[PDB]
């Protein structure tokens, strides 16, 4: 048993809802939430701008020591770093970003980085501003991860669309 709640269960292991990741973390305090990184971990839009701006930049400070020291992540890739006042961890997965021309079949070696934490916080990745699918993202989630996730759509709208469309 755990604390997420008014998720609907779309497998034995994958729950969606229409929320704001944000609200959600603050609410929650999950030990994992994930954001929609890039390589850079520069937090400036979408999902990962809006939780830097709830850390108050402390995130995005964090993450520029991080890049500093190790270098960009891979397309794919993760690190994780603090969850700040969100979460106890924020898992960083970088999932392909079509608008930049990389290849959507990394959209699965992104999602396998989920399988590393038992319980996460997560939006579907590569939807949003990084110019994927999210109906495909939602699919690849559901075949990847093996883990409990627990998805956060902020457009109610496309969360109709993704529930009604489930397969
Ligand atoms: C449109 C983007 C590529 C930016 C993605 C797509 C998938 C969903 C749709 O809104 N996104 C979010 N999900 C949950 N919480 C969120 N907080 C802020 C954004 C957000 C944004």
């Amino acid at each position: 048993v755990n604390s997420f709640s008014g998720y609907l269960k779309l497998t034995d292991n994958v729950y969606i809802k229409n929320a704001d990741i944000v609200e959600e973390a603050k609410k929650v305090k999950p030990t994992v939430v994930v954001n929609a990184a890039n390589v850079y971990l520069k937090h400036g839009g979408g999902v990962a701008g809006a939780l830097n701006k709830a850390t108050n930049n402390a995130m995005q400070v964090e993450s520029d020591d991080y890049i500093a020291t190790n270098g960009p992540l891979k397309v794919g890739g993760s690190c994780v770093l603090s969850g700040h006042n969100l979460a106890k961890h924020c898992l960083h997965v970088v999932g392909p970003n079509v608008n930049k021309g990389e290849d959507i079949q990394l959209l699965k070696s992104a999602y396998e980085n989920f399988n590393q934490h038992e319980v996460l916080l997560a939006p579907l990745l590569s939807a949003g501003i990084f110019g994927a699918d999210p109906i495909h993202s939602l699919r690849v989630c559901v075949d990847t991860v093996r883990t409990n996730v627990y998805l956060a759509v902020f457009d109610k709208n496309l969360y109709d669309k993704l529930v009604s469309s489930f397969l």
